[PDB]
Order: structure tokens, then C-alpha cells, then sequence
């Protein structure tokens, strides 16, 4: 019940660290509508879990999102809390490899994704004193070998989630961002296998941490529901969520 | 029941934000050993809380740390968090009316006294694979005028956070700090009665955030509890509870 | 001559910062390439600096950046800096006034543009073991108000400079980053002139730094020429040209 | 003649970087007061240096600073520049090894060593609009394995270094501070040779960078020179001299 009575719209919550903040937001009280592109885990996830919901939507379609934002509050009656963690990596790429039309089109799902759902829920939001989360990761900060379009898409994340608490801190409105570092989902799953020693570069994975392993999904959702239901002094934060890996030296 | 079963000691723990960060940590089902160097708070708050027992302690003297942690594990039987609040600010001082004897004092409450319960807890808490939680401040990573001691013992907090955390990750042991901007404790309004217009010096410090209000220790107190209890691929942070302080331009 | 022989290319260099980082390297004993899209500032320029030349180039026309590299390959041999400094800050706007198709047209001029020359000049800048140069801002860092997508274009900004300076280092080419804060430009003067009262924006403005006024473009100039010139042991780094904006409290 | 009829003092002058520091500011026709606890290196410095003298100072000895301070304006009539780098790193000690009393005699050192000479300078540096350079680490910010006492030196300087800008800025002095990552000096090297295998430590040490190199105290003489003669809007900053030790993921 920390969370009780609170509706909850939860990007990319078909799998991975998305699925595990709808678990995480379900567990504490609050109906969550689960937002996805691809029906085949946020479905299931639906049938499992009473209080969850799956809508079908692709954050980078204005219109899916509208309908969506609509259909949350004809269905429940109020939005308090959006997170916005749709969003993908690359697989590797070298700087030359790169192209100004995959960084548009990447721009178009980490960044403007997280930003026409926001902006369409804020109105919402102030009427029910809720709170923006933006899932952004570590190397928005730190940056990473061979992701030049993924890093810059989370820098402007973490960034933009600045700039709105700013703006937003009038009305209590409270906008934060969680950074994640390597955290073992599908995602993960899949950039590792396109590895020519999977293995590997799943155990070099773990090793970057000085916890030495991998971050699960719930654990980012712990994080979420505590800025949701127990963080309403803190606006405009990032919270590390990395097992420590910004920390000390390292093989670079 | 969040932290039902584990033993926690707080500093400073008898009255402002400690005393809050002890309410949090009893509402949440862990039993509480109040250390505080003055009697009158902690004795009332273990009167009044059922889990939570007062231990009188002054964090600069070895031996009262000594004698704390075998009571709390004499009477407890385990030793789970540690929360270092315990600190003083001094009122304002111009640099040129510091000295190094205040100076040295300081260092020897905020940072020295924070480092020694630290050490003679850790053989416990690498037990029961605990965590250690450091009270900080903001004003460690942004500087503040008139307080040139209190900054740099809140930055070697910070710091030596990231440092143990690193030290203490093979063993299983996390180590994070919070650091509070303007939180409305006894000695916020002891130092503002300090000021020609203590009114004036209110108004400043709740404008001084973009949610207009300054912070409550239940705030620091529910961030703590979180950093114990659910945030276990969490080490070395830093959690800003400051209502958004250092964001954005201001008035300098 | 602490940069004599060598060839540096400034974006935006017709007025404002660019025309100060123009002058700071022409005096370093540089020749300079001056960018801009507008004829005005850029041809006179050249014509008062023995070493600069002017080539007009959007920097957001890819052929346009294209055609600009192969010019000052052409015309000097050699490439050993590009200073990415094009960029624009709209008028304040509030969030809900904000659109997705104003943010992609300021991505295009604030990070894609410098994307794309650093894309087409790294191959020159690897045989001379060169060094980029973008001007972020101090607002990517800590946000500022009425300016979401200004931001998070500067987020992006600061995040690439890291990223690129990880893919880079191998090759011997430095990647860093400058984030003033107020500086006295043509564009801070023209938004001061949509103010209610200009001049209180303006004195607003100076007091918003710890110094006490705004910086100059000449000062970004000598920061920039340290990059280039004299911090080889410096990448992936963010040097603050702010005056002190981001320390302590202020009125928020 | 960048620093010209300038007058600098630096601590911990006689070798490694203190002593690259002297000589760049040599260089840049500043006169230097090279200040050690040791003769050998300090005295064969002056010796070769035109502008450079040495005079004996224990930076924790407030005596022995009283007197470096009254004689350096004694034979050269002004005060422009301190940079406090005077310091020192203890071998590796886990946490369980080190001292409350190690660690205060390492405050007295990495800390108050450089607040006791501010303090007696800042007079002379009002009178010239000087400034003041700590060399600080890039381990205060991002925390070391086995060095919780240092590390916490290093943290209080940094921030002591902004809350000086702070209560300084008014009086058009500036305060700023290097964060220097692996620097080979001769303390790196008697690191190195306690080290089971000592080439195997040092070839660690440069692969910890991106660049694949440590650092030279040249290049912080030349960021240090920056920011005395050419960083004007620069106050309260942390000039990171890595390499990029804390970009991107690293074996933890
Ligand atoms: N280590 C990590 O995996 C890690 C670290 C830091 C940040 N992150 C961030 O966490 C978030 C989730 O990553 P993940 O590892 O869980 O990935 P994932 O691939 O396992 O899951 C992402 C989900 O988002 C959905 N999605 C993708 N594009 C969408 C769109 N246009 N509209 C709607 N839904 C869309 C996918 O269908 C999928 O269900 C991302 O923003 C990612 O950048 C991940
Ligand atoms: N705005 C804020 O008040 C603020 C902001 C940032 C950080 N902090 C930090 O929060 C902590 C608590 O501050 P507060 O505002 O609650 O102050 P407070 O003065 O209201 O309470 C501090 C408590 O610590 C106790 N204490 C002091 N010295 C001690 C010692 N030597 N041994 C044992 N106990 C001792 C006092 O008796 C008191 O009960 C401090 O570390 C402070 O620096 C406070
Ligand atoms: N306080 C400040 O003014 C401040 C602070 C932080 C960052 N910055 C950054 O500094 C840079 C310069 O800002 P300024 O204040 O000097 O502004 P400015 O408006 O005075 O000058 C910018 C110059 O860039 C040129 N330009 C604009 N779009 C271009 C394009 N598509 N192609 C080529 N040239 C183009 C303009 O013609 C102009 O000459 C920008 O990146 C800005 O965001 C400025
Ligand atoms: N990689 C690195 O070596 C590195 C990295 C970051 C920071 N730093 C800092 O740089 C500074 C210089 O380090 P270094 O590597 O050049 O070391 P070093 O040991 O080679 O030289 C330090 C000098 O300071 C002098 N000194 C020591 N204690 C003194 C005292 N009490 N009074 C006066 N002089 C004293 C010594 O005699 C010596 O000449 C230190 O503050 C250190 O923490 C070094
Ligand atoms: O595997 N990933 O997609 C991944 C790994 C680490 C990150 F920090 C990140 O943002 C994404
Ligand atoms: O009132 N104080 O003691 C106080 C106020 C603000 C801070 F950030 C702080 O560390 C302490
Ligand atoms: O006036 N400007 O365009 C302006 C002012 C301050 C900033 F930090 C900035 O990035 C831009
Ligand atoms: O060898 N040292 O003394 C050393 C190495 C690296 C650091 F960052 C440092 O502060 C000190
Ligand atoms: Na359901
Ligand atoms: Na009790
Ligand atoms: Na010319
Ligand atoms: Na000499």
C-alpha cells in the first residue's frame, strides 16, 4: 500500500527493467498501465498480474500516445506517476559507422518519446500532484565506447529531466531520472550474443560493477516506486542505480 | 515491515534529522539504537517508540564508540545499518575568522566521528552483510558562503563514502550518503535566531529550493530506509534530498 | 605562437563566442577557418585578421559542412582543430508551449550540427593528432528554466564529448567540451531585448555568478585555446567558463 | 611573459609536480617562491631557475607558513598566486588498517597544510586580485581502492575549494583546484616499487587512462598557469587533468 490509489503509466513495460518497475509499482498498491510496442510480453504480463493493464504504443507515434494518455484516465480516473523508459541501445558502433539518420531516429525513441508522453500527461499530473521518472543510464554521464548516438540520447534525458523540475516545481509537479548501469535484461541479453565470445563479454559484464554482477529489473523498480511514493523533496535528481561502476579506477 | 528484524544505529539520533531517520527505520519494523551525546531528546524518543532504545554516546570520544557497538550487539545480538548524522554547522564565519583549532574540532565530529563507528561496525556488518549510511550536505559538492570547515568535512564525507564503498563491495557491504539541502531542524532555526532578521532568514532558506519549502527530516528518514532496504545494487551514491537546490541560476 | 602552424576551424564564428574563440587562436598564431551561416560578421572579420579567412556554411547542410572541410584542406593542408560553437538558445518557453518540432529543429543546430562536422573532419584531425572542442553549457549540467529543449540539446552535447573522447583516445584525438555560462553575447543581448525591462534582465543576469558580472567571449577563447594548445593530457572533460553560477545557494 | 611581474608561491615545490608546476610558471616570466620540506630538490631547482628561489616551509607548521608568506613579500614586494600542492599519499591500507591518528596527521597535510597558507595569503592576494590553485585528485570525486583517509583529504579539498571561491568572489579573488588522475612523479614511483611486481603496477597505471599513458607534471604546470593568467571567469572549478580515467566502464 505505499502506493495505493495511484494510476502508474510505465513505457517499455513488456520486459526487461520496464516489467520489473510495473511488478514493482503493482506490489506497492498502484494500478499501472502497461505501454509497449510489442504485444507479446506486455499481454502476458496483463493476464498475470491484477492491477496491470496493456495498452498497445509506440512512444514515437504522437497519436498512440494521445490515445494513450486518454485511455488511461477514461479507464481509471486519474494519472499520478509516468515512466518513461522506452528506449533502446545500438549495438556497437564505431564514430565512421555512425549516420545522422540513425541518430535522428534514435533520438526520436530515447528522447522525444520520453518527451510527448510527458508532455501530454502533465496536465494530469498537476491536477494529482504526481511525478515524472525518466530511466536514462549511467553512460549519459560517463559516456561509453561505441554508442556516440545512444550517449548523447541520455545525456539529453538526464538533462531535460532538469530543466522540467525547474519548470514544473511551481505547479508540485516532481521530475527525476534514474540512471541504471549494466542492468541483465533482454536487451543486454541480445548485444551480448551478437559478441564474438558471449560469455565472455557477459562476464566482463559484471566486472565493471564492484558489486561484481549485474543489476536486475527490480531493483530499478525499487527505485522507481521510492521516487513515486517517498522522495517529495527530491526533484531534478539522478539516481544512480550501477552497482558502483562510476567509481575508481578501471582497464579503460 | 520493510527492515523487520534488523538492528540499526543513528547518530545524532535524538533530535532534527536524526531523530526523524529513527521514527523511519521503527515504522518500518528494524529495532533503533538512538546514539546521541545529549540525554534529553534520545531518552523521550525511546519512551516513546516501542524498538527503538537510547544509548547515551558522544561520536568524538573512541570509547563511547567502543561501548556502543558491543551494547547494541549485547542487547541486539546483530548489527545491520549505521546511519552517521551525528554533525554540526557552525554559525557563519568569515574565512579570515576561522581558525585551524575550529577547524580541527569540526573535522573530529563530522568526518573522524563518522570514520570510527564506521570501523569498529564493520566486522558486524560484513556479518550480516549491512550497509553504512553517511549524513553529507549539498553544500560538500557545491561549496556555501561563510562555512569554509563545515564544506570541507561534508566533502571528505562524500568522498570517503565512494572510498569504503569500494573497499567494502568485496564483502558484501554497501555504503551510500545522503546529502540534505535546507531540512528544517533545531538547528536550522538555531541559526537563524542567530541572524539580525530571523524571518528574513527563513524566507531566504525556503525560496533558497525550487519547491518553495524546506525539507523535513521524515524525508531524510524515508531515504535512508530506502538506501537499507531496497537498494541493494546501490553503492557509493550520493542521494540529493534537497527539494532541487543545486539546480538552475539564482541570486549569488 | 603557443598554436603556430596549425589550422583550426570555429563554427558560429561571425560574432558572439565564436568570434572570441576566432581571436583567441588567430593570436595564438593559428590560421582560422571562420563558419557561420550569416555573410555579416563572418567576411569582416577576415578582412581585420591576417590568418583568418571566412567560408559560409550551415552547419545543419551536411553538404554545406562537407564542402567546408574540403576547402580548408584544400587551402591550408592540414586540420588540426575544430571548434564546434554554432549553436542557438530560443526565447524562454514554457514546457506545454514547447513542440516536438521545435526541439528536433534545435537538435539539428545543437548537436547534430556538431555531430556532423566532427564526423567529416576526425579523418584529418587523426593525422595530425587534432583535438574537437564543443561549447555545451553550464545549463546541461544543473538545467535552467523555460528552456526544456535548449537543455537538452546541451545534455547531448556534454554526453557526446565524453562518448567521442573514449572512441578517439586510441587515435590520439582529444575530445572536450566548454560550458559557459552568462556571457555577453548578441544573443544574450537580443533575448535580454524580449524582456518586459531589458535592463533588469540583464543586471539579473550578472548577479546570477558569484563574480559578480557576465564573462566575455574572450575568455571562452583563452579556455579554448588551453584545450587546444596546452591540455593533451585532458579529454572527455567539461571546463566551466561560468563565473561560479553553479556554487552554492541562490533564490530559486 | 603570459604571468609576467607576477609572484608565485608553490608548495611542495621540489619535486614532481610541484616542481613541473614552478617551472612552468617560470616559463610564463612569472617569479616563483618554491616552497618544500625538503632541501635537495627545492635548492638544485633554484639553482637552475633565474626567477625561482626556495625557501624551507613544513606546510603544518603555521610558523614556518607565517614566515614563507612575510618573506616572499619581504624580497619581492607582491603576492599573486598560491598553489597548494604540498601533499602526500599513503601505500595502500584497507580500512580495518588505517588510524584515527594516521588519518588526522594526513589531514594535517592534504588539508589543513594548504587552509593554513590560503589564510596568511589571502590579504596580499586581495591586494593584487591573485588567486589561489589547490592540487586536489581526481580520487576525492570518484573515490580509490585502500586510500579512505587520502581519499577523504582530497574531498575536503575540493569542496573547501568552492566554498572559498564563494566568500572570495567579492573580493575579485579567484579559488579553483586541479584534480589530477595518475601523474608518474617520484611518489608514483615509490608506490610502484612497494608493489609486489612493480612494472605490473605501473603498466596498471597507464592502461587506467583511455589515453594509454599517465599524466606529466608539465601538463598540470600548464593547467595550472591557465588558471592564474588566463581563466578570469574561472572561480570555484575543478580542472580535471586524467586522461579520462573516469569516462566509461573499467574492470572494477
Ligand atoms: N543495462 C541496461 O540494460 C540499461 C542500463 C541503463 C539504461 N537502460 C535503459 O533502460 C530502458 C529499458 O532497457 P532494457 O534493458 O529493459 O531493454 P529491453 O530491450 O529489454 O526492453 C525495452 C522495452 O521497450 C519497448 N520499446 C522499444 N521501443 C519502443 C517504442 N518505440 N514504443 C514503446 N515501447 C518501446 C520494447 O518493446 C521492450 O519491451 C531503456 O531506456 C534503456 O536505455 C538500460
Ligand atoms: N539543513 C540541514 O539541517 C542539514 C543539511 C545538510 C546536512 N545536514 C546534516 O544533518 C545532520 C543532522 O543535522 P540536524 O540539522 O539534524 O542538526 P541537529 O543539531 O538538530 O541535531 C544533531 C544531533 O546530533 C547530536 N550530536 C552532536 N554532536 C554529537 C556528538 N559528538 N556525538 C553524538 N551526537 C552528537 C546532537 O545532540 C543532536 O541531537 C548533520 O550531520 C548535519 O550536518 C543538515
Ligand atoms: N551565455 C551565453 O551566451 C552562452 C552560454 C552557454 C553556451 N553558449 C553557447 O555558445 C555558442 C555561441 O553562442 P553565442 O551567445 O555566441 O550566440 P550568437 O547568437 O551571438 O552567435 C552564434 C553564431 O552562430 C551562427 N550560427 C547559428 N546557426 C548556425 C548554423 N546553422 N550554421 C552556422 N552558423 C550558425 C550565427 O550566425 C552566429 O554568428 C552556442 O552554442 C551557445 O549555445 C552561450
Ligand atoms: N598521480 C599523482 O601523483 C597525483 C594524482 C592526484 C593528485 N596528486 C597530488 O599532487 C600533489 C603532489 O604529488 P606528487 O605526486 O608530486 O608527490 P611527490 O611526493 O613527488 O612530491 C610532493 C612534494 O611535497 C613535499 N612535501 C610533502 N610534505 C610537505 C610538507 N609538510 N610541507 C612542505 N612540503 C611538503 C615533498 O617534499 C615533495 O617535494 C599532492 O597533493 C598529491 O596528492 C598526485
Ligand atoms: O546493454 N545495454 O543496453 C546497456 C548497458 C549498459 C548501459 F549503461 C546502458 O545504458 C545500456
Ligand atoms: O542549517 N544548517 O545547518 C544547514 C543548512 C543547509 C545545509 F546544506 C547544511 O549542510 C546545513
Ligand atoms: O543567453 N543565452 O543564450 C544563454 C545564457 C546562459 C546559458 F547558460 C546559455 O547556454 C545560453
Ligand atoms: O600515486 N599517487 O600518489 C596517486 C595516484 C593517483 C591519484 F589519483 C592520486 O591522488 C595519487
Ligand atoms: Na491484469
Ligand atoms: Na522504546
Ligand atoms: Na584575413
Ligand atoms: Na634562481
Amino acid at each position: 500500500t505505499r502506493y495505493a490509489g495511484k494510476v502508474v503509466v510505465v513505457t517499455g513495460g513488456g520486459r526487461g527493467i520496464g516489467a520489473g518497475i510495473v511488478r514493482a509499482f503493482v506490489n506497492s498498491g498502484a494500478r499501472v498501465v502497461i505501454c509497449d510496442k510489442d504485444e507479446s510480453g506486455g499481454r502476458a504480463l496483463e493476464q498475470e498480474l491484477p492491477g496491470a493493464v496493456f495498452i498497445l504504443c509506440d512512444v514515437t507515434q504522437e497519436d498512440d500516445v494521445k490515445t494513450l494518455v486518454s485511455e488511461t484516465i477514461r479507464r481509471f480516473g486519474r494519472l499520478d506517476c509516468v515512466v518513461n523508459n522506452a528506449g533502446h541501445h545500438p549495438p556497437p558502433q564505431r564514430p565512421e559507422e555512425t549516420s545522422a539518420q540513425g541518430f535522428r531516429q534514435l533520438l526520436e525513441l530515447n528522447l522525444l518519446g520520453t518527451y510527448t508522453l510527458t508532455k501530454l500527461a502533465l496536465p494530469y499530473l498537476r491536477k494529482s500532484q504526481g511525478n515524472v521518472i525518466n530511466i536514462s543510464s549511467l553512460v549519459g554521464a560517463i559516456g561509453q565506447a561505441q554508442a556516440v548516438p545512444y550517449v548523447a540520447t541520455k545525456g539529453a534525458v538526464t538533462a531535460m529531466t532538469k530543466a522540467l523540475a525547474l519548470d514544473e516545481s511551481p505547479y508540485g509537479v516532481r521530475v527525476n531520472c534514474i540512471s541504471p548501469g549494466n542492468i541483465w535484461t533482454p536487451l543486454w541479453e541480445e548485444l551480448a550474443a551478437l559478441m564474438p565470445d558471449p560469455r565472455a563479454s557477459i562476464r566482463e559484464g559484471m566486472l565493471a560493477q564492484p558489486l561484481g554482477r549485474m543489476g536486475q529489473p527490480a531493483e530499478v523498480g525499487a527505485a522507481a516506486v521510492f521516487l513515486a511514493s517517498e522522495a517529495n523533496f527530491c526533484t531534478g535528481i539522478e539516481l544512480l542505480v550501477t552497482g558502483g561502476a562510476e567509481l575508481g579506477y578501471g582497464c579503460k
